[PDB]
């Protein structure tokens, strides 16, 4: 079998990305935010907190006859950004982009933090990191994929997103039109969770490459691109009147500057991000200071390739025995 299903900026600024998920008999449309970073399938649903329901479309297993409590079992998670639901747990029945699995755990939450009901585009969360961190107790549970793997043409996913732009999620097949030149693939350690692999090293602008090591994770959950201090200073460096701002929370830049690209390396292989890509506008309203796309990792404990990276490429997410990563240019 194999899925195919279309991936959606939220906003203007491709704060995130929402993909429409059915779930339960008849089916029920949610859009999802799709996040290789987390492996938690949750929902807004009848059983949320009214106060803390804003728009969102909600889950109700009471009118899916596919539905069953899965008695006892409760979930609660923390994201990077603070950001937190909790709640219940059912099974049903879920497809994406035509592709079923039967029996998925279904995470009904009773609670979200505020970051969640602002955002009345987001229905919930459909996590693809590895099944070891989902948050289900006391019978962990596994992500949609590795419920779908064995049925799959191939036990893989790919993740093709747009710059301010629809884009794709493919799974079980690689879209050979999809991408240019070939993929290189690169090793992960699944030994935290995460798609978790190490960049060759990185270019600002026209400049030479430096060759360095920088281990971080493949993350379509995370907005932005948080590298080292030592990287993030050197992008900056090369923006006139950029500097970190403690009272905005990172980079900012005038945004009457042109950006310079970034390139990071896979292997021998180069993905060039274009400057565009790091801009995400005024900080307020109005501002002429704008907010960089390109951040320090420094206090997260771990660098994070988010959207701004992974949107400048065609990435393979190989759920083989040894899982890979490949990147490829588009
Ligand atoms: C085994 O789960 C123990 C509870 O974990 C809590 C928890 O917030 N975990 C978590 C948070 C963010 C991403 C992710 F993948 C996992």
């Amino acid at each position: 079998s194999t899925g195919s299903a279309t991936t959606t900026p939220i906003d203007s600024l491709d704060d995130a990305y929402i993909t429409p998920v059915q779930i339960g008999t008849p089916a029920q449309t949610l859009n999802l935010d799709f996040d290789t970073g987390s492996s938690d399938l949750w929902v807004f649903s009848s059983e949320t907190t009214a106060s803390e329901v804003d728009g969102q479309t909600i889950y109700t297993p009471s009118k899916s006859t596919t539905a069953k409590l899965l008695s006892g079992a409760t979930w609660s998670i923390s994201y990077g950004d603070g950001s937190s639901s909790s709640g219940d747990v059912y099974t049903d029945t879920v497809s994406v982009g035509g592709l079923t699995v039967t029996g998925q755990a279904v995470e009904s939450a009773k609670k979200v933090s505020s970051s969640f009901t602002e955002d009345s585009t987001i229905d919930g969360l459909l996590g693809l990191a590895f099944s070891t961190l989902n948050t289900v107790s006391p019978t962990q549970q596994k992500t949609f994929f590795d419920n779908a793997k064995a049925s799959l043409d191939s036990p893989v996913f790919t993740a093709d997103l747009g710059y301010h732009a629809p884009g794709t999620y493919n799974f079980g097949f690689i879209d050979t039109t999809a991408y240019t030149g070939s993929i290189t693939y690169t090793a992960v350690s699944t030994k935290q969770g995460f798609w978790e692999w190490t960049s060759t090293g990185y270019a600002v602008g026209s400049g030479t490459f430096k060759s360095t090591s920088i281990d971080g994770i493949a993350d379509t959950g995370t907005t932005l691109l948080y590298l080292p201090a030592t990287v993030v200073s050197a992008y900056w460096a090369q923006v006139s009147g950029a500097k970190s701002s403690s009272s905005v929370g990172g980079y900012v830049f005038p945004c009457s500057a042109t950006l310079p690209s970034f390139t990071f390396g896979v292997g021998s292989a180069r993905i060039v991000i274009p400057g565009d890509y790091i801009d995400f506008g005024p900080i307020s309203t109005g501002s002429s200071s704008c907010f960089g796309g390109i951040q320090s990792s420094a206090g997260i404990g771990i660098n994070i390739f988010g959207d701004v990276a992974l949107k400048a490429a065609f990435v393979v997410f190989n759920g083989a025995t040894t899982p890979t990563l490949g990147f490829a240019s588009k």
